[PDB]
């Protein structure tokens, strides 16, 4: 049993954190999460704050949600897990159907896995094996544009932003296109196609985050670009792959950002909010064509099998979550979060340190001119009862979908002061 | 809701399986619903029959499914905190587990980087090696050296040190020594050193599974090899990485395989059996030295989303503590012993080529590929879930299995092996 002063001592000593260095920077103890609220121990005392980041994209329905909690315990009463090797089960099949149907059409197979990162490698694997089935070992490189993020595994890092993972001669060398504009310039697509053109025969795929680039720098672009990529890929026989591991499940404003242009990719990756922030789970989806080409090509299978593939607990709770999203009118509300952030953040545009304000669904961004100092911003936000984690020059929120209108006021307002704080 | 045949219908069209296909059986997956204790309830004649698991749903279920202590620890944590982001936040589960893992692991492994699966923890481990040598300003040290026979996960970095035969050349070219033999040969170790030697100034790390090679042939080898390797790495200034995602937590007879050689590695991976089989959770442990060398190159550049997931950890604490509040060594010994007897009659069968038993791990190795379409329905008729691989008929039972259940699994095994 451990006190907060014990967690803190045990933590510093023995735990890594993300982009962390044992012995530098300073985490804060969490002791409860419920609905849209955390209990952080600050100065010996428990305090209430809004999970403004949805624990990095995952708590779409907030923490401790009755439907999601129950999906778990009841699953736990029946079956906790079985190897997915030679075995199948109800949550895997329900999630799959659910996934197959609510996704960009044509995506009707489902490869389950445990993290976004792995979910990405699997997609690569499909792509590579796909063309190997099609007698084109030549196709094995990955074209993307700049500012993208796809996880911290050595292949995913490979299509992460090179001049800003992080810059590595150890990752694969991939085709990068320059950085995709916010507004629709038809000439960027032109350049993109021309680049892909010199590389077509050796490009197994093009990987992209649809409409919104998350950890790359909370950047948006015009939904008409994905239309251009679809065609470009279609006319050059290059697979198109969406990484919807951040965008997915209502976050941008539609069900998947892909749907903002009504485009369907050959391969799709989803994670983060898939289980409503309860457990690690990912999925990788591909069109029947891609799957029938793997199976039938040499090796006759997709050589990938995680130990916890299709884990019943993870699926079960995810069934709830997905169902929960679909069974309410999610569209009206994401819109209203968008409304709420837009109104609440507009004041930030008149601040000297603020370079841009952008909202897209339940995604509110304040781009500054300096990098934001977590040493000042984090207390600040905490002082105003909100969990905020700036990154680079961005002060952003990605609230749980069940935040009340006033709860979205707190969040926008706390963000504003942080920005004002320079 | 959803019936078995719907489940199968949907599964056929829409589901990928481990290293499987979409469209080609020639064995339709058997429906599970439910699964608990050392037993899984399976549907295959359109009827619910319980069978021993066997394995441990692939090393996962070391304390059984639906174990009360482990169901309660999850029950508990779920109620007060399901998950928070570990960027900027810490929680009790993480701390309690880190403390537990740091204390039970081979001496010197002092920090824990949580991730989501065995494969990620492996890649994380290599990141630790390669970032390690760059902070020593020796950036050329960026390949890996390993045994043949090995398995370390399915992501492409992990695939580059897998036994080049199973488990297309676009992976990292790594240094492969020959297969580590079963019995101790001083000559093998020296030949390993001579080889390591010539690539050592460009090797960041040796990477292996201590004592037991899991998914790559179910092979056992003599522990003093690891101790040879610890020495070989010490002298040529290459880090040692042990992959204890399979061997961890008592499965081979000691709390960790590395304890047979009585040697610590520099960096270390576990998982699989980490949560007691409930949830995907991995761990990478490295020494203060690697840790400190890392933070002076400027930090360990990896951060999964569900890092230190409070539910996966609270259950893991339950499982690790549970493991340790009982004479687990005796319990495994009996498993080894009861298994040893069990699979004995096999060695005379014409098919069988070898019979070996390490900790709670039992293998009948065969002449020919095992035609699972004969085998899987056969062991199921003996009330066991049994999934052979190539020419191997093996198992890894829950520690809660009883001498009776153990004989029931070992029987079924021998018979599948007679069935050629
Ligand atoms: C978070 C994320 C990943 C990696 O997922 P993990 O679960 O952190 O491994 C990959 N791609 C995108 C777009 C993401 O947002
Ligand atoms: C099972 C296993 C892994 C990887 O496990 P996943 O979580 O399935 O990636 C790695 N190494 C060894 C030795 C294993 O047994
Ligand atoms: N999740 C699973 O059921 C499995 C993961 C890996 C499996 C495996 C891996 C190698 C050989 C035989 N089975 S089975």
């Amino acid at each position: 049993g451990l006190t907060p002063e014990q967690i803190i001592a045990v933590d510093g000593a023995h735990l890594w954190h993300p982009y962390s260095s044992i012995g530098r920077e300073s985490p804060v103890v969490a002791v409860a999460a419920h609905g849209a609220w955390l209990t952080l121990i600050r100065d010996g005392q428990p305090i209430e704050v809004l999970d403004a980041m949805s624990s990095w994209w995952t708590a779409i329905h907030g923490h401790g949600h009755p439907a999601l909690d129950q999906a778990l315990t009841t699953q736990l009463r029946v079956m906790n897990h079985v190897m997915f090797g030679g075995l199948t089960h109800e949550p895997a099949a329900r999630l799959a159907k659910l996934l197959v149907d609510i996704t960009p059409a044509g995506l009707d197979t489902v490869f389950f896995s445990d993290s976004g990162s792995v979910s990405v490698e699997v997609a690569a694997k499909m792509a590579l094996q796909y063309w190997r089935g099609r007698g084109l070992p030549g196709k094995r490189r990955l074209m993307t544009w700049r500012g993208g993020y796809h996880g911290d595994t050595f292949l995913a890092m490979s299509i992460c932003d090179p001049h800003g993972h992080s810059l590595w001669d150890v990752l694969a060398a991939q085709v990068f296109a320059p950085q995709v504009p916010r507004d629709y310039d038809p000439a960027y697509s032109a350049a993109f196609e021309a680049q892909l053109a010199q590389h077509a025969g050796e490009l197994a795929a093009v990987v992209v985050e649809p409409v919104v680039q998350g950890a790359g720098g909370m950047r948006f672009h015009d939904p008409r670009y994905l239309h251009d990529l679809r065609d470009i890929c279609r006319r050059y026989e290059v697979l198109l792959i969406f990484d919807e591991i951040a965008t997915g499940f209502g976050r941008t404003g539609a069900l998947f950002a892909a749907d903002h242009a009504g485009v369907s990719p050959d391969i799709m990756c989803v994670g983060k909010a898939l289980t409503g922030g309860y457990l690690s789970l990912a999925a990788t989806l591909c069109t029947a064509d891609v799957a029938h080409t793997i199976s039938a090509g040499a090796a006759g299978a997709l050589m990938h099998g995680p130990t916890f593939m299709a884990n019943p607990l993870a699926c079960a709770v995810s069934v709830a979550s997905v169902e929960l999203l679909l069974g309410q009118d999610w569209r009206t509300r994401i819109t209203e979060l968008a409304a709420g952030l837009t109104a609440g953040l507009d004041t930030a545009r008149a601040l000297p340190a603020v370079t841009d304000v952008r909202v897209c669904g339940a995604i509110g961004v304040i781009e500054c001119d300096r990098p934001v100092d977590l040493a000042v911003a984090t207390p600040a936000a905490l002082d105003r009862g909100v969990w905020l984690r700036p990154f680079r020059n961005l002060v952003y929120a990605m609230p749980p979908y069940i935040c009340t209108p006033a709860e979205i006021t707190q969040i926008t307002s706390a963000m504003v002061e942080v920005a004002r704080l320079v």
